[PDB]
């Protein structure tokens, strides 16, 4: 074939938070970096054009406006979800950060403890968390006017929690203070708009001549001769011969394609468990791209997957404003709220749906301390009540467990090469379940002390125990996948080393949620971003590089 | 604006209904949730090699297989867990286009059709003339990439089969094989989009709107008032009314129609309550005392498909179809670009065959084979030459007794609640006999090897280890079956939903049993008949 490709010092696969941060920090260091993304534009500044009818004149998209978050789940044509993964994953510029609730918690020291699986060389996360907080300062008042909006559910739940001995704090002012703490939801927004890596890290990268970003490019596999990765195989023939893009002689490939995406690339590269590589091999086309069998690397790719077990509790209280259950924000918003947002990016639309977050630690019979997290939002996705209720008064408390859980599951691919959950990770460990039930019970323990507060799902005829046992396991998915390519010290139990290099390779690295060895206390994006900063630093400091 | 007919879904059923009702002079609106498909509909998703022609992925028959290997398949309905086409033409824009005129047995009262439907001929004739069958779709009249036809023809002759032009005599299928037939025109995909839709679009009394999703019909008890949509420019808050005697026709496919019905308070209580569990959807439901209990999503039927994979030295696996979009064989691309002849003028199927089997329960069942070069999945413990692979897909059709169930999950996605494949044990016994028969004389054909299942795995073991979900043939029928009573059916002989004054269904759901072949030919004939019945029913607009 005749296309001559530009070789790169770093080819980074996937423009999610891991990939973007890596791309920024590596290009900042002067390295010749290529960032590849399978999906298309997201927010306005990336070229995105999917704009609410009411937002036309601003050009701000469904991804730009925080208050449109819940409308990501009610659109008739959600182009933003990865079409070849059976659970939610964002496939567009920014990855999950363009379609998430944007809850943003700086990691606590325990999140990077060696006790949870991080190498000793990672525990001192503070310098990297500091770099993050400078790029993306937390805000719990994202509205540009500094006021907070649609806080009725915060007001009810704060009173519930105060009776349980909780104390209010600005969460991110001291990330280590988590047990019996609640506070306003924090986001990585800027100027009342979604921000995250797309608005910060990507923008500083894009300004550099030594950085190149290509969207609508899918990577099927890395190309390698044993331990030496030569480059990546793409579906774009203008970037190289039949879609192959090489690295420079000392160059490196960084996979940042997300839990399901990265795992698939690895399998399709002959890296992972034998049953997964055989799955690939069962597809004659993909089989032709596999290395010979004697070069397969057996690593626990997709194993030890962890995601929080989420349980929704639904309530009513007369003071709550369920905001039309978010059903009207795209097509027919409350005019004054919409106008406010267009005028100066203040008001309801400057925040996503969450309003209050809380945490509590629990002792376990197995000796592990577990944390529960609550997230309160107006509205509800599902209600199962035998009694009438006023839909305008509904709100949800979603409870999950995080730190200390012992449940592990498994992700991988099916025969159609779709990313899928092979072994559900939720409540595999019985003590996880026991503690979850205790936490749910604690949340509602003093419900009678709040006048007008009613739990409508589970309703009065169903116990919490019955509720959890009847709950669909797949709906416990919190979209917080970690550990599928975990960092560690041995290829028997981990996929990447202390420098996020894949075992068995000279020059293949992973920077995405899969490396995180255990779920952190809060929603994970803040932890991953800190880890991405740390990973980039490690990769840069790792000798033998370009 | 009020319409005499609002038709929901621009699949074959909806398009044919729209054409025939507008031909009769009625004010017809056809709604489609998806966007353009083929060039003529405004579609622009064109392979690099095909650019100068403007012929899209959907227009070019030979790009069929690439509909399953694209990195961004926007054409599949995003809220249904199995394949469904959500674009102009529905499944007919994304299917293999195998096209069989229905036989008399497909319309028999013994399979569930009312007496008044059995004389399908006047309607099948209408269809065969708008969409004439071709088993040589290339514009030069020649056939291409036929090595798998040659191999399997010899296998089948040794089993007593005879060749025929299949559609010349639809009533005769047992022990017959022939070249695959399609409803193509001028070397391109055709179907209703190229025929029925085009005559409808020429009429001033027909309106077609894409990118419009209907969530539910709006009704006051038995009287449907109109449809609720997500487009605020077509009526107040998205509501579009019918005229006083006006009618709504649901043609949204097996999963789409069933969902609409659930969201309209029509269906099994469990499903309507699933809708009610979503507070937003709950607000759009009629009060519970107005719900209509009908077996919507029940009686679902789809063929149980089993793929058998083979090699033979004469076969050209055509790079397993992997390169047709991105880097096709230059001569083949050039041939198609020039005059729409060659390999690209046909989809992947080359040979089709059928055989009748008597079952121990007294029903005769038919098995169908479809042969194509290449294979989607191979599970061989022995080495094989990938350039030599081909598939025989075997399924059962006529006479099968298995029924499953489709519906919605809590997220309001269309889903398979009860897999329909091999629920009935006699269906399984017969499928295994059919599989054994197909490979009975493999040893008499020099060079022919079966590689999946390989020599280490018996057919019995293969079937038992098979993922049920992969048996899906994408031929869903019967989920809103025609019948005589609401105790066992959704619509009556005029395809009117029981308990309603003016709600009808014209889509695969109404078909009471799988027909002998791939169903599109049957469905399209049935849509012709349905339109006539609707027009003939007094009290309409
Ligand atoms: C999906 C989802 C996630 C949420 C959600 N909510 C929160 C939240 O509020 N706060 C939080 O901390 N985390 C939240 N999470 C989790 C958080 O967003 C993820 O943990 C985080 O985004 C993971 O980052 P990664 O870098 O591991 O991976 P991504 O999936 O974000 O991005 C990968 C990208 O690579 C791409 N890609 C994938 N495969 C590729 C391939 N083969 N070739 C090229 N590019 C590829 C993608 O298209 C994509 O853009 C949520 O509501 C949703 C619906
Ligand atoms: C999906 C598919 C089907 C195939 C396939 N192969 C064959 C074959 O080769 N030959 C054959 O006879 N049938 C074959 N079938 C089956 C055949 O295509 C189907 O049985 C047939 O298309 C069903 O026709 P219906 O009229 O029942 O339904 P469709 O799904 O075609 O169309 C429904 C339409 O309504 C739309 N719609 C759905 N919900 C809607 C809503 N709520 N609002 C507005 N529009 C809606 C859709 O977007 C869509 O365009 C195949 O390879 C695939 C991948
Ligand atoms: C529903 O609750 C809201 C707010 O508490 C109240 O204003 C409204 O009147 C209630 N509706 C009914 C039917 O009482
Ligand atoms: C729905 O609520 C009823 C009682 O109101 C309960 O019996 C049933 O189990 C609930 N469903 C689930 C899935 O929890
Ligand atoms: C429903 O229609 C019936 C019969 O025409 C009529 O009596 C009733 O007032 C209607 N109800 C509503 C709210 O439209
Ligand atoms: C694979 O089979 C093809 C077609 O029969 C043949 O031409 C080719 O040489 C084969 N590859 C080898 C050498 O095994
Ligand atoms: C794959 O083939 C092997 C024999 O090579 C067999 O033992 C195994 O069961 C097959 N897998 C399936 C799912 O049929
Ligand atoms: C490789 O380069 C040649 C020109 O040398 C082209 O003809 C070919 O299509 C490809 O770009
Ligand atoms: C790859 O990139 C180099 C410079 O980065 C170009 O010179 C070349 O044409 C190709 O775009
Ligand atoms: C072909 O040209 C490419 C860029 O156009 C170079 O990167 C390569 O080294 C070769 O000269
Ligand atoms: C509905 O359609 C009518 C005519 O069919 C228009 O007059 C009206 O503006 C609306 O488009
Ligand atoms: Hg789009
Ligand atoms: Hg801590
Ligand atoms: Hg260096
Ligand atoms: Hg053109
Ligand atoms: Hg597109
Ligand atoms: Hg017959
Ligand atoms: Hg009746
Ligand atoms: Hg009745
Ligand atoms: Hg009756």
């Amino acid at each position: 074939p005749t296309v001559s490709a530009t070789p790169y010092d770093y080819i980074i696969v996937g423009a999610g938070p891991g990939g973007i941060i890596a791309a920024d920090r590596l290009s900042e260091a002067g390295k010749k970096v290529l960032l590849l993304e399978r999906g298309g534009p997201s927010t306005k500044q990336t070229g995105g054009t999917y704009v609410a009818p009411w937002a036309t004149s601003s050009g701000l998209t469904k991804f730009d406006i925080p208050g449109l978050f819940e409308s990501l789940f009610t659109d008739s044509n959600p182009f933003w979800w990865c079409k070849d993964i059976t659970v939610f994953a964002g496939c567009l510029v920014g990855g999950g950060t363009s379609v998430n609730g944007a809850l943003y918690w700086y990691p606590n020291d325990g999140d990077f403890s060696s006790s949870v699986g991080w190498p000793s060389s990672w525990t001192n996360h503070a310098p990297y968390t500091s770099k993050l907080s400078s790029r993306l300062p937390s805000t719990d008042h994202p509205s540009t006017d500094g006021q907070r909006y649609l806080e009725q559910s915060f007001n009810v739940v704060s009173q519930l929690l105060k009776g349980q001995g909780y104390n209010q704090a600005t969460i991110n002012d001291n990330p280590n203070y988590k047990d019996h703490v609640f506070g306003y939801s924090a986001f990585d927004f800027l100027n009342g708009k979604r921000a995250g890596p797309v608005a910060t890290y990507l923008q500083t990268a894009l300004a550099r001549p030594n950085f190149t970003f290509k969207t609508n490019v899918m990577v099927s596999n890395v190309v390698r001769n044993g331990s030496q990765i030569l480059g990546v195989q793409t579906n774009d023939p203008t970037l190289g011969p039949n879609g192959f893009i090489p690295v420079t002689p000392k160059g490196r490939v960084i996979l940042s394609a997300g839990a399901f995406g990265t795992s698939r690339i690895l399998f399709q590269s002959g890296i992972g468990p034998t049953d997964m590589i055989q799955t690939v091999q069962s597809n004659p086309t993909a089989a032709a791209a596999l290395p010979p069998q004697n070069q397969w690397i057996n690593l626990p790719v997709g194993m030890n997957a962890q995601d929080n077990p989420s349980i929704n509790l639904v309530f009513t209280h007369p003071s709550i404003d369920a905001y039309e259950n978010w059903a009207d924000v795209w097509s027919n918003p409350r005019p004054a709220d919409a106008a406010q947002y267009l005028a100066n990016q203040s008001g309801v639309f400057a925040g996503a749906s969450p309003k209050l977050n809380f945490w509590r630690a629990y002792s376990g019979s197995d000796g592990f301390t577990r944390y529960a997290q609550g997230t309160v939002r107006p509205g509800a996705a599902s209600v199962n009540s035998s009694l009438p209720y006023n839909a305008s008064q509904i709100f949800t408390i979603t409870v999950y467990l995080s730190t200390g859980i012992q449940s592990r599951g498994r992700i991988g691919i099916d025969a159609a090469l779709r990313g899928t959950v092979l072994t559900p990770p939720w409540l595999v460990n019985p003590v996880d379940k026991t503690v979850l039930l205790q936490a749910l019970h604690d949340v509602v323990s003093n419900i009678g002390s709040i006048p007008g507060l009613t739990m409508i799902t589970p309703d009065v005829t169903q116990t919490l125990e019955e509720y959890v046992d009847a709950y669909d396991p797949a709906t416990m998915n919190s979209n917080h996948w970690v550990s599928s390519t975990t960092i560690g010290s041995s290829p028997q139990s981990a996929v990447v080393d202390s420098n996020v290099k894949v075992f068995g390779t000279n020059n293949l690295f992973i920077v995405d949620a899969g490396i995180i060895p255990h779920l952190p206390t809060g929603n994970p994006q803040g932890t991953l971003m800190s880890a991405a900063e740390q990973a980039a630093a490690k990769i840069l400091a790792l000798a033998g590089g370009p």
